[PDB]
């Protein structure tokens, strides 16, 4: 292997104490920057949580719960009475006074809960719902729902769907280009049957020509084409595919190739070193989406089943946060080589990147990204004119496209993301959790744990090593 | 009295059979227009009710309620199970598996329910929340909360508040003018202590100089100033005040005086005849807001207490709808004399006016209006570019400004409006009520009642004459 590829392999499952300890000083924000990040994060979170006065309304309630010493059911009952009294029109009058069921249920619940996360059932429908926010300065990336093709027919169908989508997105883009215009996002698992266990030779013979074909088509329309990151044991083969792609003569001088990297992996900073070298060698600027990662629950389960020396992902959420910040700094340092795309719904992560990107923003420096049905409210404060009180930074919405038949796995990942007590989007909804704790600096949080526990970067107390 | 003023007085409490019968042919939409109004009303209501697929989601539920013959509590329980199963990360695992309390309560409930209807606590705050929709083509009218002044001090305070507001709105308007720019809306009851029983002489001596002063100030800033319509026994004195105002030399050639007329009153079309003559005589274009009316419940109660020969308002809601359409036609016929402002949250009423206004709309022909916290969703389909799928017709939002201390009566009127089973905004929320019934033509509805009951315009069966 090359030096950079070798360093990736060696970090696959490195002990958490070691990985976190080495990331800490790279993630640490200089005091002045940390202070500005905190103020901004607080302001974003405050406006988001309290757009409709949720905390104030919650407080007024508690106040009356004391000025009468009433229970919850008591207060509510009183409000119902008060409500009925307020409907008296005249103030004087008022004053004076088997398995098929379970299978069907699961499928239905999937559709119902999933609707909010889906942009359109077809690319035409999805594209129709774009101008609304595109006119506000939002950008889109259409991500076809449908993954882990099981048969050759399945993979063929997905391929045809991607090709069709690129034609439609490309026509809609109408020359706007890879930055300002919409792009497409693809899953390698959709393009090759049984990708999860596919061997190198077959992937290169069968998957790669498809990846190449789609990328050439994207180039013809000058739209971005992004390669989603999936399970951790597919990282290596995805880098082999990216490497070959970047050296295609027909793609020379074109910078529309995109690639996701997952900060929850111990390999992430080493993958960045590789990507930096690859951009240099292939003479291009790579569009790199930095994300935390969507498969954490399954990654933990897989590792515990395989009984290996460790986990490929962190086991405490705050460590993933630290990884993300350290990786963000690395990406921002090389603007000639990488166009970083910072995917997050987290107000602190957003504010930290905003400050880390430094003075003198220019549109092509970087962008933020979010998922449809999750990020729009937060980014309404971000994308738009400074005169309208926004930060004037671009955000690209990832827009799932597909019917109920392709939605299941994506929906489950969204449930896990939204429902986890560690997720920012879960915690911000809790009016009980103080804003300062919500936007707490992750580096400081890690040092706090270290002081309590006796060393830095210890694994989650409830997630022992697989061999234990 | 003049001919027109005399005709108003004579219609005060005319029998409903008579009033409705005479309105019917003036309200009737020609077959071609009625058809276009129906299609548009249906489309508006469909998009409004089903923006987030409410009816479709409701149907999918009923479908499973049959493919298993389950109860509501049953279906729900199943969904909770399905939801828990969808949170299993791996599919294989899933597959394999005293009075102070009441007074305090009423006040608190008022604040909580009222927040959605209030634009700002102060004019500065309200104005701050304006650009968002103003940039979309929406206009504003700021209506200071606070009415029925009880003391001289009270009325003085309201006066000072109006003056301050006009300065702030006028500065914000910055020369945009009476049509494109924001205006103010005033309540005569706020400007004179115990207005409800005030005598003509005192009103002219004390109230009128205040009305004149505010109107002159509005003119200096070239913003609209609208006189709200309140209880029916104050109609006459309000016309006396308007008459005098329109002949002030300092207001000559200025068309920013506005006046509300309430279609639920039997006098409404006669008031229009008067207003038409007044515009002609005083050489101006009057800004006339056509509304249905906000005080219906209290009007019925007052009439039943006074034991007079009849009601000053209609007793069936569909009659008020018919009155509104007939009055709208009258206003639209005289564009040189009246700038009509059609206040409604009703999709049929909106669509009917749209069609009645005819071909070749121009901005100064007319506008729609709505209340903050009620109309924005419907008018999001109306105000905006045709390319964005909107009707490209202007809407002015009435924006209440005030603290909790001035909010009570307004809030109660909003509760009555939103909570009445006859209100469009109540009925559209009922996914059980078919769209075609929701947007049913009121003239046809009245003829249907007439065929069933034996004559046209009979009173509400549950609202007999006061003397009965
Ligand atoms: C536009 C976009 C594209 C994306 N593309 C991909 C993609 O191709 N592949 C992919 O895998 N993800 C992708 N993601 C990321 C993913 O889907 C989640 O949205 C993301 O991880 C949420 O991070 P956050 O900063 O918004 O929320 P935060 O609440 O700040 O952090 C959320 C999470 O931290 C992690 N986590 C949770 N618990 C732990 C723990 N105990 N230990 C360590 N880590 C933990 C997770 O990665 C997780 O989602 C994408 C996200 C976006 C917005
Ligand atoms: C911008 C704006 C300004 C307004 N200004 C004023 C004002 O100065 N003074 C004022 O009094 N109102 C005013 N209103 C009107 C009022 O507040 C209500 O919003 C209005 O009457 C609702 O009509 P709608 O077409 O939206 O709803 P719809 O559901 O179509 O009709 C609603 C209603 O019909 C009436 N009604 C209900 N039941 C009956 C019945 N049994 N018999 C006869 N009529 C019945 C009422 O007038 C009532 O509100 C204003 C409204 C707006 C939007
Ligand atoms: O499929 C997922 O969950 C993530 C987010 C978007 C693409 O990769
Ligand atoms: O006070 C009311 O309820 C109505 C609506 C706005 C002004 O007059």
């Amino acid at each position: 292997q090359s030096v950079s590829r070798a360093a990736i392999t060696a970090a696959y499952r490195r002990p958490e104490t070691e990985a976190v300890s080495m990331l800490l000083e790279q993630a640490r924000l200089p005091q002045p920057v940390a202070e500005q990040a905190h103020k901004l994060a607080y302001q974003l979170a405050d406006k988001l949580r309290n757009q409709k006065n949720a905390s104030g309304r919650a407080g007024m309630v508690q106040g009356l719960l004391q000025e009468f010493s009433l229970s919850s059911q008591e207060g509510v009952a009183l409000m119902c009475l008060a409500e009925a009294l307020l409907r008296i029109p005249d103030k004087a009058t008022r004053d004076a006074l088997g398995e098929p069921l379970i299978r069907k249920g699961v499928d239905m619940a999937m559709r119902l809960m999933g609707e909010q996360f889906v942009t359109g059932e077809t690319i035409a429908e999805a594209l129709a719902n774009a101008r609304k926010l595109e006119e506000k300065g939002f950008r889109y990336s259409y991500d076809m729902l449908g993954e882990a093709a099981l048969t050759a027919a399945d993979a063929q169908a997905y391929m045809v769907s991607y090709q069709q989508a690129i034609h439609a997105i490309g026509k809609a883009s109408n020359g706007r280009g890879i930055y300002e215009g919409p792009g497409i996002s693809i899953k390698l698992s959709a393009l090759h049957p049984r990708y999860s266990r596919a061997q190198y030779d077959r992937v290169m013979e069968e998957l790669y020509p498809r990846l190449k074909s789609l990328t050439l088509l994207a180039r013809q329309y000058d739209i971005g084409i992004n390669i989603d990151a999936e399970e951790s044991d597919r990282l290596e083969i995805s880098l082999d595919l990216l490497e070959k792609l970047c050296f295609e003569p027909e793609l020379a001088g074109w910078n529309g190739i995109g690639f996701v990297i997952q900060a929850y992996q111990k390999r992430c900073p080493l993958v960045i070193d590789y990507l930096i070298d690859l951009a240099t060698r292939s003479r291009r600027r790579l569009m790199i989406r930095l994300v935390k990662g969507a498969y954490w629950d399954s990654e933990i389960k897989r590792a515990q089943m395989d009984g290996l020396e460790g986990y490929p992902v962190y086991t405490r959420k705050v460590y993933t946060d630290v990884s993300y910040l350290a990786c963000a700094k690395k990406l921002l340092a090389v603007p000639n080589l990488i166009y970083p795309q910072f995917a997050t719904h987290n107000a602190h992560t957003l504010a930290a990147i905003y400050q880390l990107a430094g003075q003198n923003y220019y549109p092509g420096q970087y962008e933020f990204q979010c998922l449809h049905g999750m990020g729009e409210p937060l980014y309404e404060q971000v994308t738009g004119k400074v005169a309208d009180g926004k930060l004037n930074r671009p955000c690209r919405i990832s827009a799932p496209v597909g019917t109920h038949e392709t939605l299941l796995a994506y929906l489950v990942r969204r449930l896990l993301e939204n429902g986890a007590n560690t997720s920012f989007v879960n915690r911000i909804a809790d009016t009980s959790l103080p804003l300062d704790e919500l936007v707490a600096d992750p580096v400081t949080a890690v040092e706090k744990l270290a002081q309590q526990e006796g060393q830095t970067g210890l694994p989650h107390p409830k997630i022992p090593l697989p061999r234990d």
